[PDB]
């Protein structure tokens, strides 16, 4: 098997079916004792969640669901009738990912996307009836977080007060991301120091709003 099969198994054989806070302490047992892995985790866990509780987001969509720590972590704040999309480009992981939300009881409020950030995002409209969203949690390649915060913008899918939050913007690091929010007008950022998941290591996340053109 793969790790990410292995964290799936252990949280079937080690939380309650339905019940996403143990599902959360499964995953973070596993990767504090057994093996690393690039949840978002339990540092930076609770700023996202101080921060879902501030907004109440209606709609979030999140760029990485890897096995679908952040998704359970974030979609167990969500308030009735409010929902989360999940793009992931790696089949294995959707399907990770997929079952961890069944399992949690999370899969009426999850849609979980198969493919790239970059070809689904310009179909969120059309094909996911998608006007405007609320919250974007950018968590995948880094690379990727500046060219889909300008894709989103074109798209016409952000709108003022709209909250982008970024992982990983000291370790790996997001630079060119980071340089153009804290330069641009169309941002109001706000950076949230804390540690990398599972480790004794200083990373943190940055939230964006965005102000409008
Ligand atoms: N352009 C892209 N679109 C969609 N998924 C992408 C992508 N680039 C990388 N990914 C995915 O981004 C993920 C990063 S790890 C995501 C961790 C998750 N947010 C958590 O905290 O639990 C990986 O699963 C990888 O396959
Ligand atoms: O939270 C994350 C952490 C890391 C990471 C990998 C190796 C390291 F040595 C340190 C950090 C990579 C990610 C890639 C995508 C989404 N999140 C990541
Ligand atoms: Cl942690
Ligand atoms: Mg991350």
């Amino acid at each position: 098997d793969t790790k990410e099969q292995r964290i799936l198994r252990y949280v079937q054989q080690n939380a309650k079916p339905g019940d996403p806070q143990s599902v959360l302490e499964a995953i973070d047992t596993y990767c504090t004792q057994k093996e690393w892995a690039m949840n978002v985790g339990d540092a930076k866990g609770q700023i996202m969640d101080a921060v879902i509780r501030e907004y109440s987001p209606s709609l979030v969509l999140e760029l990485g669901a890897y096995c679908g720590y952040s998704a359970v972590r974030m979609a167990r704040l969500l308030q009735p009738g409010a929902r989360l999309l999940t793009m992931e480009m790696n089949p294995d992981y959707a399907a990770i990912t997929q079952q961890m939300l069944n399992f949690a009881g999370l899969q009426d409020k999850v849609t979980i996307l198969n493919g790239a950030s970059q070809d689904l995002i310009p179909q969120l409209k059309k094909k996911y009836d998608v006007d405007t969203l609320d919250m974007v949690f950018l968590d995948h390649w880094k690379d990727r977080y500046l060219p889909d915060t300008l894709l989103l913008e074109k798209c016409g899918l952000l709108r003022k007060g709209t909250v982008l939050l970024a992982d990983n913007v000291i370790v790996p690091g997001t630079p060119d991301f980071l340089a153009y929010v804290r330069g641009s007008s169309s941002f109001e950022c706000t950076h949230y120091s804390s540690y990398l998941e599972y480790m004794k290591v200083v990373d943190g996340l940055e939230k964006a709003i965005y102000q409008g053109p």
